[PDB]
C-alpha cells in the first residue's frame, strides 16, 4: 500500500536564460523570500513554505524544469519507493548536495522529466522580527508584491501522458482523480498523493516533444488575489494568457502568465475541491464533458499557446505563438489533427 | 448648466419572444421582486431599486428595448431637459400611463431607441415581513438564486455613436468619461450625470443596424457575485459570453450571459472608478490603447457576437454567431469597417 | 503507523427541540439536500458531501450531538483501529441500522461523545437534471440561501481535553497541529488525520460539564460567503454569536451562529492552511500568544456565550448568557476563576 | 439650489508627533506615493487620487486634523458657498500657499474643525513610467503594502452633532442621508453632496471635548483588501480597533486602525449604497435599530475606544482605554443603554 509514501510537492527548479529577469518577477511580483544564493542559482520561499526552499532559479541556455522534488511521508517510505522505481528498472542516483535538504533520490520520468524524492528536509526558521504571530505561519507575508503562500502544483507535458501516469500510480502510489481523454487515448491526468485534487499533471504535448514543464503553480488560496495579480502583470508588462477564472477540472482557480524566462506560471486562489472520499472513482473527462472542464466562466484558453507550448520549446514564446497561430506549417496541421475538434473548438478555446 | 439636471436611470423595459422563461431567469437567478403584472407585462426591482419596478418584462415577438427612463433631480429639470429636447426639434410626447410613476416624457434618440424621462416615482415599500434591519436597504435580500441589488446602466448599439453622444451632452448635460476612437470615428462613449463611469453607454453597430439594445445590466457591487452568478449560469444552461473580468474602460467587474429571450444581460460586480473629480477630461481609447480597455486580465470578449449582436437581431442568436464566425459578403464589410487593433485584439476571441 | 488509517469526518447527529425550525435552518438559509426521512430523523447532505447525508437532525427533548461518524482509508483500517479501542478495554458496538452507510463501529469518547467509524458509505448519485457539469461535484449548487458544500469539523467539550485527545492520537492515529495550554493544562486540541487543520476538536468545559458540543462546521471554502451567511442571519433573524473574521488557530475564516434549537453552527470560508509538511511539530499557543489565535482581525468572542455554552445545556441560551453575563452566581465566578485572565480578557474577547 | 456645489472631499492634512512612523504607515502599509516634502510636512497621494495630494503629514506635538479641504463642482459655487458662510458670521480666510492646488477659503466648523474649499486643483500626471494602461487611473497601483486608491470621507468629532450638520447643510447644500438620534438630540450624522453615502460624519463626542477627529478614512472598493489590510497590521503590530466588517449605516465595510501618531484610520472595503434615489428621506437609527447600524456581522465596537477616542485627546490613546474601560460615568450616562449595550458594542 503505497498510497501514503509521498507527502507532498516539496520544491521546484526553474531554468532560465533571462535569470534576474525571472528572479525579479518572483520577488517583486510574486514577494518570494530568497534564503540562498550559490553558483549560477537562487533559492526561494513562499511565506509558508516549510523549507528553506521551494523554488530554485538557475541560469540556462533555455527555460524549463530542472526538476521537482517530492518529500515522503517517512524515511522508510523513500527507501520502498526508490526500490519499487529500481525494481521496475528506472535509473536512478543518490544525492546530498542541496542546501536545506538531505538524501535525495533522483531519476528521470517516461518522458524524461527530472524528479527527485526526499525524506530530509529542514524546517525554515524565521529570524525573530520575521516570525509571525500566526504560529503555523513560519515567515511574516512580506510587503512586496501578492506574495504567494507556497509552492502548489505542477503540470508536466507528455508525448505519452499514460506512461507517467502509470509511473506515479505504480511507483509513487498516486491515485488519478480526474483525467481529459479522447476515445482510447489519455491526454490530461490529474494526480495526488493526498486530500489535493493534485500536486501533478501531466498533459499531453501536441506538438511531439518530450520532457517538457507546462507550468509550476504557487498557492494564494483566495480569489481576489489572483484579480490583484492579473491587474499588477497587465501594467507592468507581464504576458497574460488566461484567467482569472476557475477550472472544471479540479475546481481551482487559476491565472496563467509567463515569466520573462518564458516558463509559464500559473498562480491559485481557492483551495478549492477536497478529495475527503478514499476511494472515489477518476473522474474522466470526455470531449462532450470538455468545455466546463477548462473553464467554468467565460475564459478561452489559447489554443497557439496553452495546448502546445510548454519548456524547454526549440521556439521562442512570440515564434511559437506566430507558428501554432499560422502568422500553413505541418507540425501545427499535425497537432490540429491530434486534437478532438471538440477540444479544439470548444467555447473554451480561442485560436488566434 | 444641465450638469445635474438627470439623477439616474430608473428603469427599462426588455422585449421577450419567451417571456416566461425571461421571467424565470430574473426571479430565479437573478431573484428579482416581481411587484405587478399588466396586459402582456410583468414589473420587477431588485431588492435596493428605489421605486416600484426597476425592470419591465413584455411579451413581443422580438427582443430588444421597449424603452429606458431616467429620473431628473427635481420636476424643474424636467420641465428643463424636455424644453432642451422640444427646441432642438425632437418631437416627443407626454404620457402617465405606467405602474408607481407618474408624468413622462417620451422621445426616441438619434438612432430610434425608446428614452423617457421622468420626475414623479412612488418609492417602494415593503410589506413589513420584507423589511430590512438597514435602513437604506427598501427589502431585505432574497434567499432565491445570486439576487441583484438593482439595475446599474444601458448599454445603446447605434449606427451613429456620436450623434447620440451629443444628444445626451446637449440635451440632458451628461458627461462623456471615456470613449473608443478609431481615427476620426467614436465606436463606443460612456456617459453619466453622476460620480458613476457610466449610466448610459453607446457603441457602433458594426452590422450597420439601427437603434438596438447592446445590454442591460443589473448591479451586485462583489466581485465575487460575479464568480458565484456564472457558476450558477454555467450549470443551470443559460449561455454566457465573456467574464467574468474586469473592464479598463470604467474599471467595471462584468460578466455578461444571454437570457432565454436572446437578450444580453451584464452583472457588475464592485462599482469600480468613480468619477470624484468633477472636471477630468474625457479619457479617448485609441487602438494602441485597446487590448485593456476591453479587459485587464485574460478574458476574450467574441468577436462574432460582442461586436456584432444586439436585439433586435435580424437572425436568432445561434443563427447570428453562425454568420459572424463563418464567407458571408455582410460579415466580411463588418470585417473590414472594424480596425484590426481591436479585431485581432489578445482581448477578442474569433 | 496508525497515521492514515482515519480518511475523514463523514457525517453528525444533531438533535434540536425544534425539529422544524433547526431543518428549515439547514435547507433555506444552507441549502442542503434532503435526501432520508425515518423515525423522528431527517437526513441531509451539502451538494458536495459524497455520501447520501453528512447530517442527521433527530426530534429530542434537549440540544446536542448525537454521534459523529468518521470513515476509515480502508475496511482494514477500520478493524484495526476498533480493535485497538476493544484492546484499550474502550466499550464499542456493532451496528448497520443507518440508511446510506454499513457496518459501523460505535464507541464513547472518554468524556461520554458519541463516535463512530465505519468504511461501507454509498457514493451519493444525484437524479439526472441535479447532476453537475463539474464531474467533481454530485449535485447541482442550490438556488436556495448561500448553500454550504460540506461538512467540514466538530469540536467537542470536554471536562478533559488531554484524555480526549490522547484517545484520538493513540486508537485512530490522528495527529495534533494546534493545541492551547494554560500551565500544564491542554484547553484545547485541533486534530487531524489528513492535510486539514483539524477534522475534530476539543476544548475545555469551563462549567465543569461532560461531553458536549461546542459545534459543529459547514464548509464554503469562501470568505465572501460567511460575509453573505452572516447578512442573511442578520436580516432573517439568526442569533450570531462572531466572526466573519479569520482564527489564528487553523486559519480558518469562521462565522459562529444558533441554530434555532440551540447549537452552534460555525461556517468556515477559505480553506486556510494546508499540513502539506507530514512531521511538522505541534503548534502551541500560551496565554502570551493567545489573542491572534482566537481572532486575526477586530473580533471579539463572547465569553457568555464561547467558553461556556455547549449543547446539551442546563440552561436555555438566554438563560446561559443572563447567567454567565450575571444578569453573581458562585457557578459563574468558578468559571471565570478556572480560565486565566490573557484569555478571559483578551482583546479577541467581550 | 447649493446641493451640486460641492464636488467631493479633495484632501486632508494629519497632524503626528511621530511623524516618521506616520509616514511608514501611509507608504510601506497603504503605498501612498510621496510627491512633497517642504517644511516639517509631507504630502501623498493614493494612485487614483486626481490632485498632487490627498493626505499632508506635519509634525506636531499632538496628533488630529489640520484640515480638511472640499472641492467645488464650478469657481462659482466656490464664490457662492464661502458668500453663504460669511453672510452666516463664520469667519473666513482666503489663502493660496499649498503644493498642487490654488486659491483656497478657509474656515472653522461650528465646533472648531479646520473646514476648506476650493476649485483650483492641478491634475496629478504621472512620470511616463508609472503611468497606468487603465486611462481613468493617473498612477499604476504601487507594489508596497495594500495600497489605499484614494482618500474616501472624514469623520469629525463634535460637542453638538446638529451645529456641524447644519453648517453642511445650510451653508455647503450637502443632504444628510443617514443618522443616529436618541431622543431629540442627534448622536451622528452622514452628509453628502453625491451618491456616496457620506464624505463628511459628525459624531457626538462623549467626553464633553470639542473640534477632534474621530477617524480619516481611504478606499480600497474591495473587502478582501480590509482582510488582508487587518493581517498585514495584525503581524506588524499596528493597533487594530474594530472589523473587518459592514457598518449597517452607510452598508460600508470597514476597518479601524491606529497609525503610530495615535490618529484613528478607516479603510473602506466595497463602495456599499449609492444613494441614486434623488430625494430620499433621512434615514434615522434610533436605539431599537441601533444593533445592526453599527455592525452587520458579529463585530463589537469598543465603548473604550469607539464612542470616547479622537484626537487631539488630552490622554495617549493607552491612558485614554485605561480610564475610560467622574468623567467616564458622566459619558456612560449621557449615552443611552441600547447603544452602551448593544450587542455591536464591547466594554
Ligand atoms: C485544464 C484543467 C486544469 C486544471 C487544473 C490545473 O492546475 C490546470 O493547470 C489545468
Ligand atoms: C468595452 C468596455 C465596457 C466598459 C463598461 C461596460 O459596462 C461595458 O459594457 C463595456
Ligand atoms: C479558538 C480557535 C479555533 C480554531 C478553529 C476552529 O474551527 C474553531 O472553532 C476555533
Ligand atoms: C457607526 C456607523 C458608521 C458608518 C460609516 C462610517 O464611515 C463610520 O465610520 C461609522
Ligand atoms: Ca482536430
Ligand atoms: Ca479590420
Ligand atoms: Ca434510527
Ligand atoms: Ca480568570
Ligand atoms: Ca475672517
Ligand atoms: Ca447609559
Ligand atoms: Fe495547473
Ligand atoms: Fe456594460
Ligand atoms: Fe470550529
Ligand atoms: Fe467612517
Amino acid at each position: 500500500d503505497a498510497r501514503f509514501d509521498i507527502a507532498h510537492l516539496a520544491r521546484a527548479e526553474l531554468f532560465s536564460p533571462k535569470p534576474q529577469e525571472t528572479l525579479d518577477f518572483f520577488t517583486k511580483f510574486l514577494g518570494m523570500y530568497v534564503t540562498h544564493r550559490e553558483g549560477q542559482s537562487v533559492y526561494l520561499r513562499g511565506y509558508e513554505d516549510p523549507y528553506p526552499w521551494s523554488l530554485k532559479i538557475t541560469e540556462a541556455p533555455e527555460a524549463g524544469m530542472g526538476h521537482a522534488a517530492m518529500r515522503t511521508s517517512s524515511p522508510e517510505a523513500l527507501e520502498r519507493r526508490a526500490k519499487s522505481l529500481t525494481d521496475g528498472n528506472v535509473d536512478g542516483t543518490w544525492s546530498e548536495d542541496q542546501f536545506g535538504y538531505g538524501k535525495t533520490f533522483e531519476y528521470q520520468s517516461p518522458d524524461g522529466h527530472n524528479l527527485q524524492l526526499l525524506w530530509e528536509a529542514e524546517k525554515y526558521v524565521a529570524p525573530p522580527e520575521l516570525r509571525s504571530k500566526i504560529l503555523t505561519r513560519p515567515s511574516k507575508k512580506p510587503l512586496q508584491g501578492i506574495p504567494v503562500k507556497r509552492i502548489d502544483h505542477l503540470n508536466l507535458m507528455s508525448s505519452d501522458v499514460t506512461a507517467v501516469k502509470d509511473s506515479f500510480e505504480r511507483h509513487l502510489g498516486f491515485r488519478t482523480t480526474e483525467r481529459v481523454v479522447d476515445g482510447n487515448v489519455e491526454i490530461g491526468a490529474w494526480m495526488s498523493s493526498n486530500l489535493l485534487g493534485h500536486e501533478v499533471a501531466c498533459m499531453r504535448d501536441m506538438t511531439g516533444g518530450h520532457g517538457k514543464l507546462h507550468h509550476l503553480a504557487f498557492f494564494y488560496g483566495t480569489g481576489q488575489h489572483n484579480i490583484d495579480a492579473v491587474e499588477m502583470f497587465r501594467d507592468y508588462d507581464i504576458q497574460i494568457e488566461a484567467g482569472p477564472d476557475k477550472h472544471g477540472i479540479t475546481q481551482s482557480q487559476f491565472l496563467y502568465v509567463f515569466e520573462p524566462g518564458g516558463n509559464r506560471i500559473e498562480l491559485f486562489g481557492e483551495a478549492g475541491y477536497l478529495h475527503l472520499d478514499p476511494d472515489a472513482e477518476t473522474k474522466t473527462w470526455q470531449m462532450s464533458d470538455i468545455d466546463t472542464g477548462l473553464a467554468v466562466g467565460g475564459a478561452k484558453l489559447p489554443w497557439e499557446s496553452y495546448f502546445t507550448y510548454g519548456t524547454p520549446s526549440p521556439l521562442s514564446l512570440d515564434q511559437h505563438i506566430e507558428k501554432y497561430a499560422h502568422f500553413p506549417d505541418p507540425d501545427a496541421l499535425a497537432a490540429e489533427l491530434s486534437v478532438p475538434d471538440e477540444l479544439e473548438h470548444s467555447r473554451a478555446v480561442a485560436d488566434a
